[PDB]
């Protein structure tokens, strides 16, 4: 009693793959068959199901409208056609027989890794911001930090303010240049991998989420933000 | 000097939307124009860029091959064609002028929310606890799975997953111990509250354990409990 899985691999975004699952040791034509996936370091996630007949296909929202489940009962084979692949599809995909009240997922394929990426073997510049949250009162000085995983060419680092429900607003660019109209209490500094945004004296309108942003290469990245809230 | 955005909204998985961004107050035809997005509760993420004829358009892997950035310079308008949309595209999308060393993103559109979902206004959420268990051999492990709604027919299963292997069925129908599973594993519970007990732990029991409800047409899993020896 087994499910012999095949397919998968590393594919460019937008691409297509077909997974296969050849069944033996049970009455395939009498069995509902499902796909389940598991993103790296994450939990099991249902993907798709098909009735013994080939009718009544169902799909999780993560794949609906892009993936197609099908079966060939005369070949005891289940398929998952994956189209328009995107980075968030990256995961180990398992086929499974669904026995319902007579066994849940009682037969599993061994799984195959699908990775959707156009990336080289290197890594992007990761920006870490500290602290995650600042509880301050108006009048106090706030010092925000942005730490880059590697050096930032030309000091191409910018800071943005974002209030709830509003677009980001440029504060500082080139690590230290104040954007037009920005009050003088906003000052940025640093070079290389360590950068700092300073608000000399907080006003009530300064409470917001602040983002750092590096634009030194073709893969611009952002920090995850620092929230300045009233204490 | 402004960017006036349009489009967005709620769309079914696999569908398509076009966003647009109409610029005024600067020589748009020569500008480098980007799209940037923000998932709900998350941070900013660059999406796509386009600049003069003679340079490449660029896309992040999150959208490459599905989305198309374009411009109609005679209309001073930037576009984002979003095809085969998926749940992980849900986000507020901003257009922005990129000025590089002269200002990074110095002009932003006001943003528009794109939500990709087939759901109604209500899914059974399974919450496992503890997240982590550290025990020694011979001890007994008690694992818990709480459901946000009653699990019809007690159609609840438990799986064992060892590192790098496929899940293994332990328990189904809340208490049925699967063929070949040792009697020290036992499932109990009913309705919204289920328990997995593991007696006389072995080193081989080191694994992650997931619960699973299959009481409806939208099966869901718990996030798992890791038990180490």
């Amino acid at each position: 009693v087994q499910l012999v899985e095949s397919g998968g691999g590393l594919v460019q975004p937008g691409g297509s793959l077909r997974l296969s699952c050849a069944a033996s040791g049970f009455t395939f034509r009498n069995s509902a068959m499902h796909w389940v996936r598991q993103a790296p370091g994450k939990g099991l996630e249902w993907v798709s199901s098909i009735w013994y007949s080939g009718s009544n296909t169902y799909y999780a929202d993560s794949v609906k409208g892009r993936f197609t489940i099908s079966r060939d009962n005369s070949k005891n084979t289940l398929y998952l056609q994956m189209n328009s692949l995107t980075a968030c599809d990256t995961a180990v995909y398992y086929c499974a027989r669904f026995a319902g009240g007579w066994g849940a997922y009682d037969v599993w394929g061994q799984g195959t890794l699908v990775t959707v990426s156009s990336g080289g073997g290197g890594s992007d510049i990761v920006l870490t911001q500290s602290p995650a949250t600042l509880s301050l009162s108006p009048g106090e000085r706030a010092t925000l930090s942005c730490r880059a995983s590697q050096s930032v060419s030309s000091n191409y680092l910018a800071w943005y303010q974002q209030k709830p429900g509003q677009a980001p607003r440029l504060l500082i660019y080139d690590s230290s240049s104040r954007a037009t109209g920005v009050p003088a209490r906003f000052s940025g500094s640093g070079s290389g991998t360590d950068f700092t945004l300073t608000i000399s004296s907080l006003e009530p309108e300064d409470f917001a989420v602040y983002y750092c942003h590096q634009y030194s290469d073709i893969s611009p990245t952002f920090g995850q933000g620092t929230k300045v809230e009233i204490k």
